[PDB]
């Protein structure tokens, strides 16, 4: 039998990559010199001035990617089932825009909000077993570019750190923002979590297609 993708995404060009990395990196050297965040540090790390870029010192090494189906090359739960999609084997090796309406921080990951289409929303997987902060939300809502993570954390965090924000700002409780950076209005959601809403999305070009590693 043929060996699934460690995971199936839409990975970046280089130039995206490059942008998107690069505002990354500014709003975490912005977020760490910011008034309102260092006055929350308390509620960050439980240990001055914290540099953000080092403390989220796990970090994509090259070109960035956002999630679709992480397969471990078959041995997950739905792989299989996602990988004979026609929508995906129609789609591999294509090229489509992806919509980042967000940058966030929290005590464990920094990543990018990504707004799926409709189109794109067709290569999101539906499967049996899902998490409980999905429940509620609408499909693709995890989606995201994951841009860096603290030293001990482990990959999937990102996403359930979004969907974490996200069951906050369905609550209610985004707040008034305490803050305006250039890119945007900047939100304290509590328990050392971050968001930038960017006035202006940024669109990245990317392709779907499949990882092994
Ligand atoms: N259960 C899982 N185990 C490992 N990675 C997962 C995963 N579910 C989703 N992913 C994503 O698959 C990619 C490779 O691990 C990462 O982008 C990761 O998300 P993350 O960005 O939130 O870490």
């Amino acid at each position: 039998k043929d060996f699934l993708p460690l995971y199936f995404g839409w990975f970046l060009t280089k130039k995206s990559s490059e942008t998107l990395r690069k505002a990354g990196q500014v709003f975490l050297e912005e977020l760490g010199n910011h008034k309102a965040f260092k006055k929350e540090l308390r509620h960050f790390i439980s240990g001055e001035k914290l540099e953000l870029v080092s403390y989220f010192g796990k970090r994509p090494p090259g070109v960035l990617h956002c999630t679709t189906k992480f397969c471990d090359y078959g041995k997950a739960a739905g792989a299989e089932e996602y990988a004979q999609q026609e929508v995906v084997k129609r789609s591999y090796g294509k090229a489509f825009k992806l919509s980042i309406s967000a940058l966030f921080v929290t005590p464990k990951t920094a990543g990018a909000q990504v707004v799926l289409t409709d189109q794109e929303l067709q290569l999101w997987p539906s499967d049996l077993d899902k998490p409980s902060a999905s429940e509620g939300l609408p499909p693709g809502s995890r989606a995201h570019v994951t841009l860096g993570c603290a030293a001990d954390v482990q990959p999937a965090q990102t996403g359930l750190d979004l969907l974490d924000i996200l069951q906050q700002v369905k609550g209610g409780s985004q707040g008034e923002a305490v803050g305006e950076l250039p890119r945007g209005k900047l939100y304290s959601l509590g328990k050392g979590r971050w968001m930038l809403s960017l006035t202006k999305k940024m669109e990245v070009k990317a392709i779907f297609t499949g990882y092994y590693g």
